[PDB]
């Protein structure tokens, strides 16, 4: 069902050629051909106005009214486009420079854009995410509500010692420095810059020293006058919400302080009340699990609105009254995930969606209805589109592959209850024995196994290899607790958990315990080689992309929240420090990179093939110079095989 | 017999404590020490004058006077040390700038050295080698005879576009621009400046247009009042030898010009005949064979001395007199060096080495008896010493492991004679079947076999697998034409003798033609990869280290010697373009190179690995991030574990 989405009180969806609309209408690509199914981006759900990318410029689109809105020029940049809520104009990011391009309506004709920044360059960023996208950072551009101003981002970045990132492809190879803050390191310096369109002037928030202060979640107040920051030290154990003044940038006051003893990490803006300047929801994992909190605009805490040990994974609005709260959580079981309705009061949380599994759920502008789109193991597809508090109505449902088996161990504590999925070899024989590979991520922030319907375990499986993956402590949706006994010591509670892993599938009588392997990316990569050299005769063979291998050359943001810094914890950093223990390396193992990763910089696997030079041990490689961090499109077929093939050769 | 070598009418050598002197006297390590066995280089071996690098500076010693001659100061510069003629005063560059530091005598105190240049960078290099070290260029200063002045390169590169080498040890990676002019690209700008001593002047030679002209061989007049230059054109087809006025830079005289249909290739000095301002020698391959050619300074030739199917591959030098010349040639072989006595006349050469094998021979300072050093596959070593014309002394002789075998092979013309040599697997059975590598390298300069006594061949044999060298056309020491074939078509004739030493090979019952692999470093790793894609029915495993994959990027000085330019030859160049052939590699190929290698710079294998990717075919990686061209030292056996595994592994 392409697109599936709220356009005003319709739900919409394409058909390869119509855009079909219900509350039945149908819009081709013909008749929307001749006012110029296509690609759009959706700009305000609640209107259904939509852009439109084509051949020379964008093209705005009120799908309900069935009117083009406004031409766009922005010189060709897409990337970094924020429409303001108004529609008419919208903020982009061009040879380093902010600017404002204004929407021309049909042959009316065009203004030049606003140039809102002129000094930008290599060291001195505009617009742009910065603090290497943490705290919930994604963009650099926030227009207030009514689209009078616009904030950014300014990162001065000059007293970063970078990396060079090297573009192969032309004759010379060229590099690039990449300002990459580590561990440790001098971090640079944001300040937020908001520009009046009114008298075209920019104020700069006096947000004051230390300079290397993190500046998150901004969130303007409804009526414009005041820009919120929610602000976080460098040890990351402390958030303090601001209120700057929109007009001046002078600091107004502090509405509240988050600390925790080990960190605290704000993820989402303020969200105001609906027709409220006074009220809003601000999201916390204070109590050790993340919940919704009501405050006013002085700072005091009306009241915790969801608790429980579960977390609220999603935060989806209001009624139109603002008196109940939807959102999805883990309440049912932090495999599942289903969306919810509570009093702003509090209390009782009322289940929209109770069928056992994923649901992923979309409430209407108004707030009357909900799309849902629902997968479980024994349920492919099922897309609901309900009334609440009323009748619900199907739209679509879905009904030799290796079985996929899934459970619970205990954890190291012998405790703590993990969850597991294992991919069993395609036509597997319980009278014979099988190899088997451990497939683990393991780092903060995602979890691996929930009730679901890259499939790289599939195709192992599909070649006799049993795959299995276990959520270790340290992963997410299981509260604070759960997460940060990784605190200051990474890799190392994730391991012991994932040798529970090991000792259930010895268990197993159809596991050939000689033949156990190992494969991860990222921080999964970091895992892979860890296991490898610490647990070096349970673990024969391993892949590990894009690895982290010394922990001190990971970005500031990052690392020091679950690591502490390297001066104020090297006992930890030095254990993680996977350079230190290169000489362990007894198995086979293949490292793998993007020659261009500006996530996990080249230079983790390549100092890691160095170390192995010196202590005399023996491992692999492969580098995809053309890729960043992930290797994606068409090429991951040559991963996947790369990959295989190793396994396929050595386990 | 360690450091064997005349110092005046005495050969010497070391016993780890004694320096010997025989015409017998001896030198101890605490005599030596006294006067403040260890390590020395000689400067001038007629005067017996040496210097010892010792912590604090280089002390200048005289070791048939036994005396100190001079303290120097060079700030803990070594490499670039060029000590003057006269014995008080080094050459040297520090900091980009070229200084002449005078020698102290004991107890007199010392002086600071002098300036010759003070604008020295990263873009104009004062005093070293150039043009990439061809042309047998190996330093960038030269002393005139007399030590009145200093002979210099500068190299103006600030056109050339740059190749990043990276550091990969610093906390964050550290780049710096390597100024490689790659083929068809401009070149840089080499000007000679001349350093005059007592007026403390220097004037550049009007070598004059085109800039880019390669300014080699450089050799002063005996009366210091000429430098002879000997400039070579962009096309490589066109040699002048040229005298430029000393004291003024002016241009006087073009001696000579030697033309090729191929190319030219200067590569040694001038050479004056003994007490002679008006006589030299001149080696030239003009009439297909390196000889030694007799001129005068107006550039009249006397005579040709050497000539023969045959090279001079090292002219050691004169009698006293003048009237004879003595040197190193492949009159008895190609696969022999024998050293030879010819009288300036010419005629008939006199061997004074005749037994069968390698002679490596050192004339005296009076040019009255040799060192001779000599090896071959039944003699170990065996070291002489010989009154030329009178008796010979004998002063050292040396007498499982893998059979070598040898023998010829017809070449791909069915007519040239190719001379191959086969290690044995170690405890070879004839029953047997046995996995062969071919180890190639096939490049100009080299010639791999030889009638001799770095081991990896005989590491292979010791694991099972026969290794097989043969030296294809395009290699060395057989005449212009054996080697000119491969111009303009790298590759093509150098794999087609390759495939002859194949079908050799498969002739032999003993060889398993289904397990043949291949293995070479530089242009043996092209060699390799273009074995592999154009011949993947055969060779099914191969190595290929440090390779060379796309002509366009590898020097001009070279590249374009053998290939012409680019632009000049799209097919030839096209044809050895292994980045256009990834899609063939059917077999299974590790690569490796040394990151820092700035030979051939680290691109080349990335961008195969690139293009495999696209094409959707499957190499191996190996990457030293400390090494540059070839890994050195004890990190060579690490080397050879990962290209032997791979073999065992996979062939
Ligand atoms: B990886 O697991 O993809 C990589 C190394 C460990 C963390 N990591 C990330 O990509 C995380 N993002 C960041 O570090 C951002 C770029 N600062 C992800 C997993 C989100 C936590
Ligand atoms: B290799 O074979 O080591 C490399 C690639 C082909 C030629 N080559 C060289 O190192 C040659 N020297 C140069 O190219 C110099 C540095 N310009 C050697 C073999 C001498 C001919």
């Amino acid at each position: 069902v392409v697109g599936l989405q709220w356009m005003g009180d319709n739900y919409v969806f394409i058909e390869g050629d119509d855009l079909v609309f219900n509350k039945t209408t149908r819009f081709s690509a013909a008749d929307l051909n001749a006012l110029m199914f296509p690609s759009f981006r959706t700009l305000d759900a609640g209107r259904g106005l939509v852009v439109l990318f084509t051949q020379g410029g964008l093209v705005g689109f009120d799908m309900l009214a069935r009117k083009v809105t406004y031409l766009f020029d922005t010189n060709e940049e897409t990337a970094s486009l924020d429409f303001s809520p108004v529609g008419d104009r919208v903020a982009y990011v061009r040879n380093h420079n902010l600017y404002i391009a204004r929407g021309g309506k049909l042959g009316e004709g065009m203004s030049r854009a606003i140039a809102v920044t002129i000094d930008g360059t290599e060291t001195l960023v505009y617009g742009q995410a910065v603090h290497q996208r943490e705290f919930g950072i994604e963009k650099g551009t926030f227009w207030s509500p009514k689209g009078s101003c616009l904030a950014f981002y300014r990162m001065d970045q000059s007293m970063v010692k970078p990396t060079p990132i090297v573009d192969y492809h032309p004759l010379e190879a060229e590099s690039k420095p990449l300002y990459y803050p580590m561990a440790g390191t001098p971090s640079h310096h944001v300040t937020v810059g908001i520009y009046h369109l009114a008298t075209g002037k920019t104020v700069y928030l006096q947000t004051g020293e230390p300079k290397e202060k993190f500046l998150t979640n901004l969130s303007w107040s409804p009526d414009e006058n005041i820009l919120y920051v929610a602000e976080v030290n460098r040890a990351q154990n402390e958030c303090k919400v601001n209120a700057y003044d929109a007009e001046t940038g002078r600091f107004v006051r502090t509405l509240f302080v988050e600390t925790d003893k080990h960190y605290v990490e704000p993820l989402h803006p303020l969200t105001f009340l609906p027709g409220s300047n006074n009220q809003f929801i601000w999201q916390s994992r204070r109590d050790g699990w993340n919940h919704l909190y009501l405050y006013d605009t002085t700072g005091r805490l009306i009241r915790q609105v969801t608790k429980g040990e579960w977390e609220v994974t999603n935060f989806a609005g209001f009624d139109p009254k603002g008196t109940r709260l939807y959102f999805e959580s883990t309440e049912a079981s932090p495999l599942e995930r289903h969306f919810y309705c509570i009093d702003i009061k509090g209390g009782k949380t009322k289940d929209l969606t109770p069928e056992s599994g994923m649901h992923r759920t979309q409430l209407s502008p108004d707030g009357s209805a909900i799309i849902d789109i629902f997968q479980s193991p024994t349920v492919p597809r099922k897309v609901t589109v309900t009334n609440i508090g009323k009748g619900s109505h199907t739209l679509l449902e879905a009904k030799a592959m290796p079985e996929i088996r899934t459970g619970t161990i205990m954890a190291a504590d012998g405790q703590t209850p993990l969850y597991y999925k294992l991919t069993m070899p395609l036509h597997f024989d319980p009278a014979k024995k099988y190899p088997v590979i451990v497939y683990v991520y393991g780092g903060p922030h995602a979890q691996l196994v929930t009730k679901t319907w890259g499939g790289w375990d599939i195709y192992m499986a599909q070649k006799g290899y049993a795959v299995f993956t276990v959520d270790s402590r340290g992963s997410a949706n299981r509260g604070a607790a759960f997460e940060q006994v990784i605190h200051r010591r990474l890799g190392q509670t994730e391991m012991a958990d994932q040798m529970c892993g090991v000792d259930f599938l010895k268990s197993q009588s159809w596991v050939d315990a000689d033949r156990i392997g190992v494969h991860g990316w990222s921080y999964g990569g970091f895992m892979t080689t860890n296991l490898m050299l610490t647990h070096g005769d349970v673990f024969k063979v391993g892949v590990a992309g894009g690895p982290v291998i010394d922990w001190n050359r990971y970005a500031i943001m990052y690392g020091e929240r679950y690591f502490d810094a390297p001066q104020e914890n090297p006992e930890g950093y030095d254990a993680a420090n996977l350079l230190k223990r290169a000489g362990d390396l007894k198995g086979r193992l293949m490292l793998i990179h993007g020659a261009i990763d500006p996530v996990v910089v080249w230079q983790h696997s390549l100092l890691f093939l160095d170390a192995c030079v010196k202590a005399r041990t023996y491992p692999d490689y492969y580098v995809y110079p053309s890729h960043e961090h992930n290797v994606m499109g068409p090429d991951r077929v040559h991963l996947y095989e790369t990959i295989t093939r190793y396994f396929t050769d050595h386990l």
